[PDB]
């Protein structure tokens, strides 16, 4: 199964552009990054950051997700983002959507665990 942090990368980066390039961005990456496979994702944002960019926010500004959780952090600086939003004519198989492009700080989740001793060497 993809990991929890290669969907990240699936459905959110796109560093190959520095912006959304046209009208239709939203359309042809909400197909091509299947997020319309089996239903029409309703809201979706691409980052148009390097991966190094987007993976530093985990060790920025912490702050608290939505679902009241405390593993969010948000970005120093702002960052080239897309917004895709579904039209009211989207219906599946025949997604649509609205592309709007910004420069704002994204809120991400992050997981991890510490780096901590697995086993005991030796000792001197």
């Amino acid at each position: 199964k993809e990991t929890a942090a290669a969907k990240f990368e699936r459905q959110h980066m796109d560093s190959s552009t520095s912006a959304a390039s046209s009208s239709n961005y939203c359309n042809q990456m909400m197909k091509s990054r299947n997020l319309t496979k089996d239903r029409c994702k309703p809201v979706n944002t691409f980052v148009h950051e390097s991966l190094a960019d987007v993976q530093a926010v985990c060790s920025q500004k912490n702050v608290a997700c939505k679902n009241g959780q405390t593993n969010c952090y948000q970005s120093y600086s702002t960052m080239s983002i897309t917004d895709c939003r579904e039209t009211g004519s989207s219906k599946y198989p025949n997604c649509a959507y609205k592309t709007t492009q910004a420069n704002k700080h994204i809120i991400v989740a992050c997981e991890g665990n510490p780096y901590v001793p697995v086993h005991f060497d030796a000792s001197v």
